[PDB]
């Protein structure tokens, strides 16, 4: 490996063979069907709300995110980057995707699969990645630095469907070398969204932009039909010349045939035969190829930028509505604008990659901050756009202020902004993308009084229920099966209008998001303080037993939705305890006397209540009156972790926290799989797992982000990391169970999984206690 020290990989990025196979993956152990892509996954390329394209550490294109809110697992195998190399005076040269793998059937088997194993690296430090090819057969070694422009306080750059590879070759021999590289791209209008004739009237073309200094050649792949339809629209990759290149290019080659017609040309020079040809296709499936090719003398190293971009301005939900997405806002709404989004690409990368390294760099050049910590914190990120994130710039016929936005809790849950788990989930958005962050919680606010008479059927008991009840926060934004922002509470398998948990993470979200923003944003608070007051106040009316706390009713009511919780929970008893003293706080800042004092009386009330009824003398009990009661749960206080966060105080001893941290620590963790694996849900005081449900079994991932956070507030910095690193361990690790880029919600003692691809482990960005 001769390559690496010409490029800048930072020592955090998560690593992996090409081509390594891995033995310990963790797989669903499900009655019902339950998401499992395989461990082959890689970075996600693309921004928010333009739809992401999960490009795997074996090369191929394969994770498709194209259709918002769906996730589509299928290598498109004409999709890649391939190289020639000819050693200065040989008779032949040899041709090699860079794919470790082949197609299924028979399909292009005229190119040359199955790059070998032991012959390169993939890196990946999101929205960074890069591969290295380092191969035996290839005397000069290549690598890709490829990216999407994903960067915090930007709200531009950060949504386009767009993609950039930089590629390095270097020769380390004594020989001249003749190398070409050629993308590949099937001209996928038609891959969705289409219901008949999938590829009818795909056609290619080429586009060379030359100006002074400057050469872009791109094919543009669209399709004749001018339709504003979902499926309709242009795919482009292309290059910009640089010295000591030549460019080649074919516009057109058959994918569903042997591939020869391209691969002919390649194998034989690495030169393709510049044929351009628009003729529309009706069955076949098309694709175009742009090729750069050049030598390098001994010692010299050339530097070469693709890209590749995606022009699907329409979005179309399940319930029938249609949107714009949010890059059209800058590039126009036809689709008729690849080109415009690959020349901006090849024309802008190099700030580009400055500004993700500016952003970056804090954390990386943090050298107290072990490198395992900041490879979960940058990469955890994947989510944020591959998470279905819908972003809307206008219905399609309908203009607003305001674009709304969504990332979904996952896609076997397909629910928008679940709030109990954005309460973890949402950091991001607020650290990184604060006025993204405020228009979703201006989309909640907007909810609180909305009444929907109609009813649903109860997953959990079949009963039939209200789908949403005046004055209490909904569990969701709708689904990208149905309606999105229009039709809220999808979620039915419990009733959300009786949680006892939404609308006090609602007042504490609202809380942090000033907070968090510099206490500066009154406006904010003034928009959701009358949605506050009504949340608080019809929570409040769920106390029972009038010791001033809402009482769980011995049923799922909370996030937790198949684990009980009865009377007061420590749970739910802390959060509202929390949402109070925001209130408070709120209503200083507003100069609404009337409700300090009221949010006062109940907080003080609630408080000594709270402590009466739970304090073990070494731990909170998991609630007054449940069959496990004095269960030690790992979640027990978050409420006062987010009190932390949010700068209020002490909501309960100090003292008293701290021992229920070292107890969790102790316990939840270190007996708990020797501490390796993150901290269990629920534990019995003799040192067991709790067995009652499934849940109180499982360790979820944000949930343990999130205690490792309250650890580190609270001083406890050994245990806070020893905690996360578990979660990191098993999600990135080689000892781990491979989940890289799929992050679930949980996991169980044999490191078997729940719902990969999961929101709430975007919690870790809540460990960036100084930021
Ligand atoms: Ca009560």
């Amino acid at each position: 490996d001769k390559i690496s020290h010409k490029i800048d990989i930072p020592d955090s990025a998560w690593t992996i063979g090409i081509g390594e196979k891995f033995k310990n993956a963790g797989h669903p152990n499900v009655k019902y069907p339950m998401i499992d892509d395989s461990y082959v996954q890689g970075a996600p390329l693309g921004g928010f709300g333009a739809g992401t394209i999960g490009r795997t550490y074996n090369g191929g294109f394969s994770r498709w995110h194209l259709e918002i809110g769906k996730n589509k697992y299928t290598t498109v195998y004409a999709n890649q980057f391939s190289v020639f190399q000819k050693v200065e005076g040989n008779k032949d040269g040899v041709a090699q995707v860079l794919y470790a793998g082949e197609p299924e059937n028979g399909y292009l088997s005229s190119w040359k699969w199955d790059y070998p194993k032991e012959s390169g690296m993939y890196y990946a430090l999101y929205p960074n990645s890069w591969y290295t090819y380092t191969n035996k057969d290839l005397p000069v070694q290549l690598a890709v630095k490829q990216f999407s422009p994903i960067i915090p306080y930007n709200y531009k750059e950060t949504s386009y469907p767009v993609a950039v590879f930089k590629w390095t070759a270097y020769n380390p021999t004594n020989k001249n070398v003749d190398v070409s590289i050629m993308f590949t791209w099937q001209n996928m209008i038609g891959f969705f969204g289409k219901q008949v004739n999938v590829n009818s009237g795909n056609f290619n073309k080429i586009i060379k932009d030359k100006s002074k200094d400057s050469e872009i050649v791109a094919a543009v792949m669209g399709n004749i039909s001018n339709d504003n339809e979902e499926w309709n629209g242009e795919y482009s990759i292309g290059v910009k010349k640089v010295p000591g290149v030549d460019i080649s290019y074919k516009a057109k080659f058959v994918t569903t045939g042997d591939g020869s017609d391209l691969w002919h040309e390649f194998s034989k020079n690495g030169i393709l035969d510049n044929k351009d040809d628009e003729t529309p296709t009706k069955q076949d499936g098309i694709g175009s190829a742009i090729a750069v090719n050049f030598k390098l003398q001994p010692g010299q190293t050339i530097e070469v930028p693709f890209a590749l971009s995606w022009d699907l301005p329409i979005m179309k939900f399940g319930g029938g509505d249609k949107w714009y997405k949010m890059y059209t806002k800058y590039f126009g709404k036809n689709g008729k604008n690849s080109f415009a989004i690959l020349k901006e690409a090849l024309n802008n990368y190099q700030k580009w990659e400055k500004m993700i390294d500016d952003w970056q760099k804090p954390i990386l050049s943090n050298k107290s901050k072990p490198d395992w910590y900041k490879t979960a914190l940058f990469n955890e990120l994947y989510y944020l756009a591959d998470g279905g994130t819908a972003w809307e710039n206008g219905k399609v016929g309908e203009k607003r202020t305001n674009n709304m936005f969504g990332l979904l809790e996952c896609f076997d849950y397909n629910y928008y902004e679940t709030l109990d788990v954005r309460f973890y989930g949402s950091f991001p958005l607020v650290m990184l993308w604060p006025d993204i962050e405020k228009q979703v919680m201006r989309q909640f606010a907007d909810t609180i009084n909305v009444q929907d008479s109609s009813e649903f059927k109860v997953g959990s008991n079949g009963a039939m229920a209200v789908k949403k009840v005046q004055g209490m926060i909904p569990h969701d934004l709708g689904s990208s099966y149905a309606l999105p922002w229009i039709k809220i509470n999808a979620y039915d398998w419990q009733n959300p209008n009786i949680w006892k948990d939404l609308n006090s993470k609602y007042v504490l979200l609202v809380y942090r998001d000033y907070v968090l923003t510099g206490k500066t944003d009154k406006e904010f608070l003034k928009y959701t303080w009358k949605s506050v007051k009504t949340a608080l106040d019809k929570l409040k009316e769920m106390d029972k037993d009038n010791d001033g706390i809402p009482d769980n009713e011995g049923i799922p009511d909370q996030t937790y939705d198949t684990w009980s919780m009865k009377g007061t929970s420590a749970y739910c008893g802390s959060l509202w305890l929390a949402a109070l003293k925001a209130a408070q706080e709120i209503g200083k800042v507003l100069k609404d006397n009337e409700a300090y004092i009221k949010y006062n009386e109940w907080y003080k009330i609630a408080q000594q209540n709270f402590e009466k009824e739970l304090w073990n003398g070494e731990y909170y009990n998991f609630d007054t009156e449940s069959d496990h009661k004095d269960s030690i749960m790992a979640d027990q206080l978050a409420g006062q972790w987010y009190a932390d966060i949010l700068r209020l105080g002490d909501i309960l001893p100090k003292d008293h926290v701290q021992k229920a941290l070292k107890k969790i620590y102790e316990f939840n963790v270190m007996k708990f799989e020797n501490g390796k694996m993150g901290a269990v849900n629920g534990m019995r005081p003799d040192g067991i797992v709790d067995e009652s449900d499934i849940q109180a079994q499982e360790v979820w991932t944000g949930v343990t982000y999130a205690l490792a956070s309250f650890m580190k507030y609270r001083g406890m910095t050994e245990e806070a990391y020893n905690t996360a690193y578990g979660v990191y361990k098993m999600t990135y690790d080689k000892s781990g169970k491979g989940y890289w880029f799929r992050t679930p919600e949980a996991w169980t003692k044999d490191g078997n999984y729940k719902a990969s691809m999961y929101m709430r482990p975007l919690s870790i960005w809540s460990m960036e206690v100084n930021y």
